[PDB]
C-alpha cells in the first residue's frame, strides 16, 4: 500500500514539473538542445523583443542558459539578419572567491555579446540599513534575510537592463531545483523564461558539456544530494529516507512553483 | 459573427480572473469580506505563520486589503489566543504630497497592530548609479525602468520584513488591475496572497466603504477608464473601442499572469 502510494506521488510530481526522461542517446540531447534554442528564439519572436538578458554566477546553470542564449541570437542574426538580437550577459560581483574566478571562466566559455557588470552590494546594504525589522534579528535568520535580499535585488537590476534594452529576462530553474524550492521565491525563482525547465541536474550538465562548456565547469559543485534527487525525478531507485525528505518538501514549498493565492 | 466572438472574449476573461458578480445585495458585499478574511486567515493556518505584511500607498486597494488583514489577525488572536498574530502595515514614503497624506489617512483608517517605516530611495539610487544601462536613456524610458526598480525594491522591502517576522506578504491585486497588467511584474504584482482577486474596481471601494473606510478614502483617485473596464470584466455596455483596447491589452500582458515560460 504504502510503496504504490508513494510511486504515484512520485510520478505526479516528475508530471507537474515536465521532468525530461533520462537521455538515452546522442540525438536526445542534441533535439534538447535545439528545442531549448528554438524556445528562447519563439519567446522573443512573441514579445517583438529582440534582447536576452541573464546573470552569470559561475555555476553551471546559468553557464548552459547562457550558452544556449548566446547560440539562440547568433543565430537569429544569422538567420534574421537584424543585428539588434543580443545577449547581455550580466556579471554580479559577490565575495567567494571560487564562484569570481568560476565567474570569469563562465563568461570565457559562453562569449556572451555583451557583459554589464552591477555592483548590487550598495543597493543591498541601503535597504537593509532601513529595515528596523532586522534590528535584534538572531544571527542565522538575519543572514537568510540578507541572502534573500540579494537575490532579489540581483533579480531587480536583471529586469532594469532588459526594461532598458528591450529585453526579456532568462532564469536557470530546472527540476532538481524546482522540486526542493531550491531559490528564491521572486528572486532567482522571478523570470521571463526558464529554458532549463524540467531538466535534472545530470541533464544540465550534459547539456553544458555538449554546447563546448570546458569540463571544470560542466562537473562545478534539505539532507539530500543531487543524484537523489536526479534519481527520484526520473523513477530510479534511491533510499527511501531522501525520498521522504523530497516529497515533503517539494509539499511545503508548493506555494512557490505556483501564481500567489486567491479566494 | 464579430459581436458573438467578442462576447465570447469577454467571458472568457472574466473566467480566468475569477471576476466576482456584480454584487446585488448587502448578503453578497458582507459575504465577500467574510470569505476573504477567512482566506487570509486560511493562508496562515496552511503555512504555520502568524504575520502578515502589506504596503500601505495610500490608495484603496491597499486600504482596503489593509483592512481585511486587521480585522484577520483580531479574530485569529480572539479565537485562537495566540498573540503572535500581527499585522504590520509598511509606509514607503516617495515624494506625491496627495499620497502621503492619504497614506496617513489610510493607516488611521487601519489602526494595524504595527507600523513600520521603509525609504526605500536610499537603495533605489543605490542601484540605479551601477547600471551602466541606464546611461543614455530616453528620459520617458529611463523614467519607466526606474519607476519599475522603486515598484520591485518596495516588494523585496516587504519580503525581508516578511522573512524576518515569520509572515506572509499581501498584494493589492484585483480583476479591474490584472485584467490591463496594470502592476510590474515581480514588483507590486509579487505577493504571497491576494485577497482582493477577482474583484472589479467598483468592488473594492465597495469593500472598503462596507469595512468602515472615510467617504474621501473609498473614491480616491491605456486610454480606459475604471467605469469601463469594470463594466467589461461584468459583461455589461461599453463602447466597443474601450472593449478592442482591453482585449488587446490583456492578450499583450497574458505573461505577466502566468508563471515563467517553459519548453
Ligand atoms: N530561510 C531559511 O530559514 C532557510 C532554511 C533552509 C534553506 N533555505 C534556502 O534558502 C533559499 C530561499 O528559500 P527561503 O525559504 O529562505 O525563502 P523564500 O523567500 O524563497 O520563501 C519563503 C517565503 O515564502 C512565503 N511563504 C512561506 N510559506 C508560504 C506558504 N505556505 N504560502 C505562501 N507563501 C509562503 C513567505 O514570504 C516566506 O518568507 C532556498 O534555497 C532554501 O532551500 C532557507
Ligand atoms: N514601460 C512602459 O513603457 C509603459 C508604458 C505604458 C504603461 N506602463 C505601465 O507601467 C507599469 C509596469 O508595466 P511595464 O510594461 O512598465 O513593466 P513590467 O516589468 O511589469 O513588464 C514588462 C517586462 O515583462 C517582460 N516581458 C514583456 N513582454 C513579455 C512577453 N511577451 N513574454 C515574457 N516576458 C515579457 C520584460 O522583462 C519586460 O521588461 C504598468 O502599470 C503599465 O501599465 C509602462
Amino acid at each position: 500500500h504504502h510503496h504504490h502510494h508513494m510511486q504515484q506521488i512520485q510520478r505526479d510530481i516528475a508530471q507537474a514539473l515536465q521532468v525530461q526522461p533520462p537521455f538515452q542517446s546522442e540525438a536526445d540531447v542534441q533535439a534538447q538542445i535545439a528545442r531549448r534554442i528554438a524556445f528562447i528564439q519563439q519567446c522573443l519572436k512573441d514579445s517583438g523583443l529582440k534582447t536576452l538578458v541573464l546573470g552569470i554566477s559561475g555555476g553551471v546553470d546559468s553557464l548552459t542558459a547562457g550558452l544556449l542564449a548566446q547560440r539562440a541570437v547568433e543565430q537569429l542574426r544569422e538567420q534574421t539578419g537584424d543585428q539588434a538580437y543580443r545577449f547581455i550577459a550580466v556579471r554580479l560581483p559577490y565575495q567567494v572567491q571560487q564562484d569570481e574566478a568560476d565567474a570569469q571562466a563562465s563568461l570565457a566559455t559562453i562569449r556572451a555579446d555583451e557583459e554589464q557588470t552591477v555592483n548590487i552590494g550598495p543597493s543591498v546594504k541601503a535597504l537593509a540599513e532601513q529595515l528596523e525589522a532586522l534590528e535584534g534579528l538572531e544571527p542565522a535568520k538575519s543572514d537568510f534575510v540578507i541572502g534573500n535580499i540579494k537575490a532579489r535585488i540581483r533579480m531587480v537590476a536583471q529586469y532594469a537592463i532588459a526594461g532598458a534594452r528591450g529585453g526579456l529576462v532568462i532564469g536557470t530553474d530546472h527540476a532538481a531545483e524546482a522540486v526542493m524550492g531550491f531559490f528564491t521565491k521572486f528572486g532567482d525563482g522571478a523570470c521571463d523564461l526558464a529554458p532549463l525547465s524540467g531538466l535534472a541536474k545530470h541533464q544540465v550538465r550534459a547539456l553544458a558539456r555538449a554546447l563546448g562548456a570546458p569540463e571544470n565547469l560542466v562537473e562545478k559543485i534539505h539532507g539530500v544530494t543531487y543524484a537523489e534527487i536526479d534519481a527520484f525525478l526520473h523513477g530510479q531507485p534511491l533510499r527511501e529516507e531522501a525520498a521522504r525528505v523530497i516529497v515533503d518538501t517539494y509539499h511545503k514549498t508548493q506555494h512557490k512553483r505556483e501564481l500567489p493565492k486567491a479566494p
